[PDB]
């Protein structure tokens, strides 16, 4: 029993990371077989960060000029391309410890594990959620771009994000492993404001699940209530409309604790209405939702 | 920017994990050199574990009854000792991936990571803190045994906590890698009541350094207090006793943010006092007892 914010191990996540230094400028790179991915803005100055236009910058540099170290020995750069906001540098030697892998672009609301490095070297690693305004909630300092977000399944690692910036704001910003940027956000250090970050409101239903599988039911009331009548309350909360393609993916933590999909909306609607009075669940005095259904059942069976 | 519950990169320790199966029971072992580390309640049938025996049980074991599996490969057993309440299995073979290493105990406060693993194969990894009353809460199920808590100094892991039990309350127990429990449990089957779960004091107000330093500024007031007045407050809502040891480690945040400890305490103590009203600190609605000062250091400064 317990539920805690839990990320994937980070080994082999780990043996992927390297450092990407292109004239000034040092950041972290992922190398996957023969490629090395980092943020294309490792070749801006800081003066180039305002207004720059990559295709023209690039073309002042060469192999050469991509300074590749995997631990502290260098890597020899035979090609380079830029791929949207992604750079993908040719090197002449294959990962010796490149996993299986998969390059994918998450929804808003998925999870995801994050290993922060600096230098091409691990610091940490948590868990993070695809926000529904396409910003992150991380932890990342200045040199932690290109650190990666990823899931695993058993022994397949799926990319989703390579961390790109930060807004004004202290939330981030970045693409998938293609170059593209979750969101409407772009590489320039320019105006750019995040939308409503709204509750990711099928995975607090799942998250609730896990507290009363793990023990903590007193939030459970005697009512129900409909999609519909749910939602308006939802909306009123600025937590995302609920659907029936959510109340599916439930079905499983439904099934395991005997608690009706809606049923658990009534008791969700009672705390958004009533608040928590001073009261927690699974250690936590506001409702949490960067546990996905699947996180759940994955924590709560033991999935290795 | 940005603040996030941090758990060390798991690797290092992915790297040592290994299946021990005595009989009918499987847990996991940590792999050091050629000895493997593992809960003696391995070699316990269920009905062992309501009163049993340590010494008379080992007695009707022999090294063949060990099975040490790492990866899908087997390890041959050729010595095995008790030592506290761990086993040590001498293998034929030092483990390659052995990293730099100590066993340490840690004082109730201190954080570490836990890697959770299952049949010798990592789940997960999240970061605890010894509770000022001997217990974790982590995320155990049936088959987390053995699973280990770290922390890492650069390239050196030190090991803090192996897994055992958890108590009918749902929280958790252990022991260090000498096989010594934290606190007063112990590996039985039996009535274990755990003592007050107090708030660790020192932890929390270097979370509010690392708030402050992360832009979340709302709950510093105009006020200050002495160390025996905060300790009035901090009795009264159950947390513990800071000392002038405690005002010393939070110098470097108190340096960092030009915030004396004493106004830390005063902006803390109104917070026991008055509630949060609703508002949010670091995305938490409650005040966070694990992150060390160490920790915010650590991840306010980027350390790999
Ligand atoms: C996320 C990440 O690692 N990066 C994107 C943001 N930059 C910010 C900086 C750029 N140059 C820096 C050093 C400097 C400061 C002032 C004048 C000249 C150089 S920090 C870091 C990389
Ligand atoms: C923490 C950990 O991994 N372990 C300590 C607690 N045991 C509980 C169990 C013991 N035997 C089990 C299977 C069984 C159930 C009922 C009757 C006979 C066998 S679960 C697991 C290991």
């Amino acid at each position: 029993s317990g539920f805690r914010k839990m990320a994937f191990p980070s080994g082999k996540v780990e043996g992927c990371m390297v450092q990407v230094t292109c004239g000034t400028t040092t950041l972290n790179g992922l190398w996957l077989d023969d490629v090395v991915y980092c943020p294309r803005h490792v070749i801006c100055t800081s003066e180039d960060m305002l207004n720059p236009n990559y295709e023209d910058l690039l073309i002042r540099k060469s192999n050469h000029n991509f300074l590749v170290q995997a631990g502290n020995v260098q890597l020899r750069v035979i090609g380079h391309s830029m791929q949207n906001c992604v750079l993908k540098l040719k090197v002449d030697t294959a990962n010796p410890k490149t996993p299986k892998y998969k390059f994918v672009r998450i929804q808003p609301g998925q999870t995801f594990s994050v290993l922060a490095c600096y230098n091409g070297s691990p610091s940490g690693v948590y868990q993070c959620a695809m926000r529904p305004n396409f910003t992150i909630k991380g932890s990342f300092l200045n040199g932690s771009c290109g650190s990666v977000g990823f899931n695993i399944d058993y022994d397949c690692v799926s990319f989703c994000y390579m961390h790109h910036m930060e807004l004004p704001t202290g939330v981030h910003a970045g693409t998938d492993l293609e170059g593209n940027f979750y969101g409407p956000f772009v590489d320039r250090q320019t105006a750019q404001a995040a939308g409503t970050d709204t509750t990711i409101t099928v995975n607090v239903l799942a998250w609730l699940y896990a507290a009363v599988i793990n023990g903590d039911r007193w939030f459970l009331n005697r009512f129900t209530t409909t999609l519909n009548d749910f939602n308006l309350v939802a909306m009123k909360y600025n937590y995302e409309p609920l659907t029936q393609d959510h109340v599916d993916i439930l079905g499983p933590l439904s099934a395991q604790t005997g608690i009706a999909v809606l049923d658990m909306c009534a008791s969700l609607k009672e705390l958004l209405q009533n608040g928590m009075n001073g009261r927690t669940i699974l250690g936590s005095a506001l409702l949490e939702d960067e546990f996905t259904p699947f996180d759940v059942v994955r924590q709560c069976s033991g999935v290795t």
